[PDB]
């Protein structure tokens, strides 16, 4: 197949002239590209006798309804976008497209120049007739005797300007997205553009494979692949420090991947603790509301509390209210919503099913209505803003106590790893207050994933038997790693994850605030990032530590002096790469971190 | 700073009038652009008249020597090439480019609005004239007097195209990149151009962007991603399976990683043998030759031959004759032009030092000695072809045999994992033995990697032990995977990577050869490589298996039904990220990893 399309201006001859570019071969059908001025109707008359005594190819001439004349640019962008939808309906394919730009305006020869080299064309070609015509024998063909003279003393050149490959994304348009009107006045055509879709689409197109190829060189240090298409003003913001009052809304729309959540710490105080008490199934027999004063400066404490303190704040929820299926229920709910408010995209919630059970609720049947009670939330709500959410089970070792709840909670664990294979799933079991694996065994048999909850030892002893006897593939509160470099080395090389939380750590532990260098007290995030290793950020517990996913996140910024926002994208790609799901929730979860909220200050 | 640049035909008065585009403020500089027509000289003293007068602007007029007619597209492209060297040295800057099309060819203007495109300008504008001027006032203004009436009378119209980025890659060229030979005649600069140097690059350009947008879509699962700036055809030609015979030149001149290589095992027989026994430093203690007859077929036995027997091939050399220390030399200098003439960039070579002590030579004497012969190597060859080569110690257990050398090579390579930091380097320890919780605690201590040599067994119980009791961080021909999936799994998700020799394994084991269809005894690379695990294919023994990296590659095609080159290029990443490398060598393997040879045969 051969589709030529031409344009023609006050001179008809050009048509004709150009249909013998291929020589006595022809065209398979030439499309003419018409204006409204009336100064040109003659020549679409004498074009029409032509093509009447020329029978063959198919003939049809398209004028333009509102462009008469150049009189400004609006008209010629109104033409550009007419050429462009006639040639998408005329031309669907490129490899058939023959294009001539005898006609027209200056600019329109240029129109026909650029939207080959846009859309593609199989050849763009200029006719030009030899001036030997006319009653001096000077001028070129301007009648039909006179064009058919032409023809035959082959007085036309044709200037072979070359096929236009055209643009991959702009290449596959079709008509039918971009209609076009055409009134039939008598055998040519008037078109009409209704609206500028196409060309506000194209300009898009293009703008958008300009910031993709000025990026291009230097990809591989953008943690999305995708975040290469930004203009390059935004990755320049990108590139710089953290603000944690101007960068609010950003880190606030940014999806986010949570590790660390204690289910029990969520609904502690505040009216969400009333909330969940409210939900109550057996409200007789709910415990008393306790005093607990918050440290003052909360959630910014004056000075560190002490783990032992941090924990006594949360004594108004976890096994106290819990153990009623309604507060359960009510505090999964509320903390699935929690997390939905926050933009989480994947979370892993750990929790003690074996706290929670009854006289007539055992630890199975507690875990399995906290699985189904985060399956509902999930399966109410849209999959393009829905939070996958993942169980951990919680084995803690206790001063003395009792071992029976560990076990049971490795065998709650062993179990619910297979029983559930869809929606929300048992993804492991993290170590609190463990350095001894000896009844760890069956966990690693079954394929269960480990993460060490560090405590308040900061002996490096610890993180030495939490990575290579107790196999953890990440790591909780591991703020004294740098005081090993063999041990940092170790965690960075084998991808073991160091999960941070800001708020938990500058409550429990107290780091310096808003310095401007890095000091030896200093929180340890820039150095655990220069040295390779793998660190995400989390909440530990909402209700606690009064503080979301977002407050950690903008915290960073007075934490660590000279944080940048790629590097909080980079914890947060970090934090996807370490969770514990599978193929499809992994994939998931790559779709959404993809779609990197634009920044709302330019540069 | 505002710079007008226009073209200039048979009408010179297109230039003063789109000297008004701006209005009073006019252009901080304007120049001018035609052909060398004696028929433009008029109008080029018509121009400088012009410019007497209103001498605000800075004035230039250039003449295209080589160029006068539209009668030869060569002609149009000589035109090109001057132009945009033309518009680079006057208008240096985009966001100073203010370019105007009004005046020359349909092809001048047409290049006017490329040359923008492509390197960006401030403003594109056409200037149109009212014809009521000169005699009967039905001609546009094309006097001094005339153009001047037109300008105080506002008889010009001004099309502004709107503001040209340019793309990327032509924003930054600059003038003496592209010189221009302009010679002074007067008030006009006559430019010529040696070179269409230019005209190649942009060129280049386009076409490697178009590439680049093409396979934009495509780009997380291309394991290099150097590979989008190739051409759509290619990428399609790299997703069909690997031809054993027609892909051999492209799978040579790739740049490989090597992983497990034997450093004892490598002049086993044939003339490197001889060759290794005429560098002996005492040729009266050499051992005599051992006759030692290869299986028939080899290196692609008829049936597998075991374990012991392929171990015995390789008698000839090692212990029994690298005592020597010209012997070790020449071992070591070997295996490295070896490791050349494969394109291999990085190498992890197993050695055993103390296997090779004598009473005079203790085995730091005999590591050190093959850590220094890697390292005058290396420092031999330029760095765009040096292959970086880091050291594994052995540490085998025996059937009943020796205790101490499993502990002296431990306690070798935690020393020498301290004493080197730059250069060759000893990364890690293999064991070739209980596939002993208790005696590596002090190679993790340090940080040293353990790479556990699985074989003559199918047991997943040894690779439970491997992964969780050893911590080892890659696995030496651990075949049985599939056959436990929690293992499976628990392998994909550690990110252990696998070791597979696939010319080794075919000896030993023996696999299912140009299957049409995957079966039960089908080599387990694809099964592995669709379950998420980190595979890489080496050699083993280079002298033993007779085979190289590149046979090793080509074999597995064979062994794989239907595999494809980018599974190739995906093995190759794979050990790449596997390596017990530092910072500077991993970035180093990346940068080599990304020259993949160019395909030949993309055409079916
Ligand atoms: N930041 C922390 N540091 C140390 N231990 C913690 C921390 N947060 C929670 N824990 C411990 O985790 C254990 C289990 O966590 P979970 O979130 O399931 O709490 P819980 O069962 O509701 O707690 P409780 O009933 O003791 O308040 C609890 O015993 C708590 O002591
Ligand atoms: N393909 C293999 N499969 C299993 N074990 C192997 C293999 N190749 C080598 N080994 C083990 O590695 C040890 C060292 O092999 P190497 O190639 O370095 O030669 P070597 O030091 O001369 O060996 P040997 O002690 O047999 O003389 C061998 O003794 C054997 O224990
Ligand atoms: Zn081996």
């Amino acid at each position: 197949m051969r589709i030529l399309l031409c344009s023609v201006g006050t001179s008809w001859a050009v048509v004709p002239e150009a249909m013998q570019l291929l020589g006595s071969q022809g065209f398979d059908e030439v499309h003419v590209l018409t204006t409204a001025s009336s100064k040109i109707s003659p020549g679409v008359e004498q074009l029409l006798r032509y093509f009447e005594m020329h029978p063959g190819p198919r003939f049809s001439i398209s004028r333009v309804q509102d462009f008469e004349d150049l009189r400004s640019e609006q008209d010629h962008m109104l033409f550009e976008e007419v050429l462009w939808r006639w040639l998408l309906q005329r031309a669907p394919q490129a490899a058939h497209r023959y294009i001539c730009l005898a006609g027209g305006y200056k600019t329109i020869s240029a129109a026909m120049q650029r939207a080959a080299a846009l859309f593609g064309a199989c050849e763009v070609f200029h006719v030009l007739c030899e001036p030997r015509f006319g009653p001096q024998g000077n001028r070129e063909a301007s009648t039909l005797e006179e064009v058919e003279q032409a023809i035959a003393t082959n007085a036309l050149r044709f200037v072979r300007l070359g096929p236009e490959p055209g643009w991959p994304q702009l290449r596959l348009l079709s008509a039918p997205s971009f209609p076009l009107e055409s009134t039939l006045q008598g055998p040519v055509h008037w078109v009409r553009a209704s609206d500028m879709r196409l060309r506000q689409h194209v300009e898009g197109v293009l703008e958008r494979s300009r910031h993709i190829l000025a990026a291009w060189e230097g990809i591989s240090e953008l943690p999305i692949p995708a975040l290469a298409a930004w203009p390059p003003s935004h990755l320049r913001w990108l590139h710089e420090p953290l603000d944690p009052v101007q960068d609010k809304a950003w880190v606030q729309a940014l999806p986010k991947v949570e590790l660390h959540c204690h289910l029990g710490g969520f609904a502690t105080h505040g009216e969400l603790l009333h909330k969940v008490r409210q939900e109550a199934a057996n409200p007789e027999s709910l415990p008393p509301v306790r005093a607990i004063p918050l440290p003052p400066g909360w959630p910014i404490p004056e000075e560190p509390i002490g783990l032992e303190r941090y924990m006594r704040l949360g004594d108004n929820n976890g096994s106290a209210l819990l153990k009623d299926p309604g507060c359960l229920r009510a505090q999964c709910r509320l903390l699935y919503e929690a997390l939905l408010a926050d933009h989480v995209a994947y979370a892993e919630i750990r929790c003690s099913p074996a706290n929670y059970a009854s006289a007539s609720r055992s630890p199975w049947v507690v875990l399995q209505e906290i699985r189904n009670h985060f399956q509902q939330a999930m399966e109410e709500t849209p999959e393009d803003r829905r939070c996958h959410v993942n169980l951990l089970l919680t084995a803690t070792r206790e001063e003395g106590g009792d071992r029976s709840r560990i076990a049971r909670h490795l065998a709650l664990a062993i179990t619910a790893a297979e029983h559930w294979k869809n929606g929300c799933r048992v993804v492991g079991v993290d170590l609190a207050g463990f350095m001894f694996a000896t009844d760890f065994e069956p966990v690693h048999r079954v394929g269960l994933a480990v993460t060490v909850h560090a405590g308040e030892n900061d002996d490096v002893e610890g993180i030495w038997q939490a990575v290579f006897k107790l196999s953890a593939r990440r790591l909780g509160h591991a703020l004294h790693l740098s005081r090993s470099p063999d041990l940092l080395r170790v965690v960075a090389e084998r991808g073991i994850a160091v999960e941070l939380c800001p708020y938990a750590n500058l409550q429990i532990k107290g780091f310096p605030l808003d310095e401007e260098q890095e000091g030896s007290e200093t929180y340890p995030l820039r150095g655990y990032l220069a040295a390779g290793v793998a660190v995400t950020l989390n909440t530990d517990n909402l209700g606690i530590s009064q503080a979301s996913l977002t407050d950690n996140l903008l915290l960073t910024a007075r934490l660590c002096p000279g944080i940048t926002r790629l590097e909080v994208l980079k914890t947060q790609v970090f934090a996807a790469q370490a969770a514990f799901a599978n193929q499809a929730e992994r994939k998931a979860l790559w779709a959404r971190l993809a779609q990197v909220p634009v920044p709302t200050d330019t540069e």
